[PDB]
């Protein structure tokens, strides 16, 4: 097993993948490790099951079906997944938390959301389809680019923005095009 942290890349108290080498944080792996369940495997482990089952899951879907359907355990484990997969990145540090907004010629937007609000609402089981959770994914980017406006500091929400539309597109076998 590997010393550091898949998600964050830090040592520290580490929970081992019964199947696969990767190690995490109680916190950082998605959902949170589980009390007990020897042995345990990973989010990783039991996505690539799920494909392995199920081969034809990774012929292209669209884009407008996959958000329509409901979080049954599959879907909600994919959401999880693709959650985790921009945690991993670490400019999705100024993204986790819950931001504030008093800027000069700046207006902070309606609707405010962060990383950890949706780590909690897919725990919470808030979402009803994939649709809702993207939505907020989507949201948090499209915030900080209106607010940050020609502030280069933009940059960073469609950077982590292009981190969850690629894994999006992966997890979810979004038919490819040009
Ligand atoms: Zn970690
Ligand atoms: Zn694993
Ligand atoms: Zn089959």
């Amino acid at each position: 097993n590997s010393n550091i942290c898949e998600v964050c890349n830090k040592w520290g108290r580490l929970f081992c993948c019964d199947t696969c080498p990767r190690s995490f944080h109680e916190h950082c792996h998605i959902p949170s490790v589980e009390a007990n369940k020897n042995p345990w495997s990973c989010i990783f482990c039991r996505i690539k099951t799920i494909q392995e089952r199920c081969p034809e899951s990774q012929s292209g879907h669209q884009e407008s079906e996959v958000l329509m359907r409901q979080m049954l355990p599959e879907e909600q484990l994919k959401c999880e997944f693709l959650l985790l997969k921009v945690y991993c990145d670490s400019k999705s540090c100024f993204f986790a938390s819950e931001p504030y907004y008093n800027r000069e010629g700046s207006q902070g937007p309606q609707k405010p959301m962060w990383l950890n609000k949706v780590k909690t609402s897919l725990n919470e089981q808030m979402y009803t389809r994939v649709e809702g959770f993207v939505q907020d994914m989507r949201l948090i980017f499209h915030n900080h680019k209106e607010f940050y406006r020609e502030d280069k500091f933009t940059r960073l929400g469609i950077q982590v923005q292009d981190i969850f539309e690629k894994n999006f597109r992966n997890i979810f076998a979004i038919q490819e095009t040009s």
